Formats: structure tokens, sequence, C-alpha cells
């Protein structure tokens, strides 16, 4: 339709309800082409997906009324790049096909840049000089991340702050879309007007998203080949035998194959 779907969100006067509707809307657009036949939605297969269905845009704004737009890949719900003003910035794609795909984003803009680095946490934590466990999430942090992303395009933001801001945005949007549990953790932060880094329960879920997507889609009648290990709020390890307990926790999965 000329442009990809746009969801708007603002930190200005943000409430639990407004964040909830925002995440609801993002999931909606992510799952237009999803396989919703089983207990957990499966995002469209990367292979053969027409380019006009490949991305969604998330436009973020704050009290300062600065605006940036993130591009998310519908196949994994992950941020691939963003726009601020007349410039767009992309994470380093892993292959030639992904590199072609992003040429279809933000075609309007004068200035296009591809970072040397990918958008995985390991690398972003390195650039930020900060682990996820010491980077606070909440409305306040998201407000500041929006400003920092905007001012990267004017020379006002240094790369470590940019990376820290991506880590914030990805967790509060992509991971909240992927995980009802993480969305809920954000709702609590918004309710009580607090900012705090994610505990190990949030972090291991984020790290386990691909593995969980795999174990679930390769399960025998919903029971797992081998158990997957997660962490509680206090760091203690437990394991999960079957999908039952994960249906309320994971909202979307990356396409995975299945056995012979
Ligand atoms: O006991 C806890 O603190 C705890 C246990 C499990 C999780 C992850 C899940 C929450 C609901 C189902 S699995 C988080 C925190």
């Amino acid at each position: 339709p000329k442009q990809y779907p746009i969801i708007n969100f603002t930190t200005a006067g943000a409430t639990v309800q407004s964040y909830t509707n925002f995440i609801r809307a993002v999931r909606g657009r992510l799952t237009t082409g999803a396989d919703v036949r089983h207990e957990i939605p499966v995002l469209p297969n990367r292979v053969g997906l027409p380019i006009n269905q490949r991305f969604i845009l998330v436009e973020l704004s704050n009290h300062a009324e600065l605006s940036v737009t993130l591009a998310l890949d519908v196949t994994n719900a992950y941020v691939v790049g963003y726009r601020a003003g007349n410039s767009a910035y992309f994470f380093h794609p892993d292959n030639q096909e992904d590199a072609e795909a992003i040429t279809h984003l933000f075609t309007d803009v004068q200035n296009r840049y591809t970072f040397a680095f990918g958008g995985n946490y390991d690398r972003l934590e390195q650039l930020a000089g900060n682990l996820r466990e010491n980077i606070e999430l909440g409305n306040g942090p998201l407000e500041e991340a929006i400003s920092a992303l905007y001012y990267y395009s004017t020379g006002g933001t240094q790369l470590p702050t940019l990376a820290r801001s991506f880590i914030i945005c990805i967790q509060m949007i992509s991971e909240a879309a992927r995980f009802q549990y993480i969305e809920g953790e954000m709702r609590t932060r918004i309710r009580y007007n607090r900012r705090s880094a994610p505990d190990p329960s949030v972090i291991t879920l984020e790290n386990s998203w691909g593995r969980l997507s795999t174990a679930i889609q390769e399960s025998n009648q919903g029971a797992f080949a081998s158990p997957i290990q997660l962490q509680r709020r206090n760091g203690s390890k437990f394991s999960v035998y079957d999908v039952s307990i994960l249906i309320p926790i994971i909202a979307l999965m990356v396409y995975r194959c299945a056995p012979p």
C-alpha cells in the first residue's frame, strides 16, 4: 500500500492501558501473516515472504515531541533499524537477502547508514559498556532512549548511549511483543512509575526465545524432546517439560521446521 503498517506510541502521559494497547497493536500487525492454527502463534516464514509484508514500523514519540521510527522484521519481531529525521540507520545484515530486504525501508530518506555491528544483545552490551542486568527499563528510560536515538542523527548522541538506547527499545517493544511475561514486567514498571533493570527471569527468556520456538515446534504432541532450562526472579534454575506452562508466557514464535 506504498507504506508498511505504522503503530504509534508516546511516553508522554503513558499508562498501563496505553502501553498495553500499543503492544496489542504491534502483535496484531506482526501476526497478519502468522500461522495461528496451534496454541502459540508462529510468525511467517522468512523464506518466500513477499517484501511488501516483511516489515512493520513503530513510531515512538516522547514529552519532548521528538519522533523516531523503528523497523521490525515480522519474521522475528526484532528491530532491524530506525529513522530519525532525514536519516536511517540499520544493523549489519547477516546475509545478502536481508541486505536487499532493508533497501525497501525508509526509501524517502536522504541519508542511509549501515552500522558495522548487528543488533544482538551480546554485541550491543559491548558497545554500551553495560549488561542488560544494569540497564534500567521503564517509561523514563524509554523516553530518554527516544531522545538519544533522535539526536544520533544530529551528532548529539555517542554510540555507547545509542546502543544502550537500542537495548531499552528492543526489550520494551520486541521482547514485550514476543513474551506476555515481559509485557507484564513492563506494565508493573509503568504502574509504579519505576525504572529498574530486568531480573534473570526476563533475561533468560530473552536469551531462550529461539530455543523455545524450536522445542515447541519440534515437540511430540506438546511434550519436549529434552527439557529447556529457565531462571526465576532470584536466579534459581528450573526446567520445562512441555508447552502447557509456556502458552501464557510466549506470545509469538520464530518459524521452525519440525522432524520427519
Ligand atoms: O518464582 C519466580 O520468581 C518465577 C518463576 C518463573 C518465572 C518464569 C515464568 C512465569 C510464568 C511461567 S514461567 C519467573 C519467575
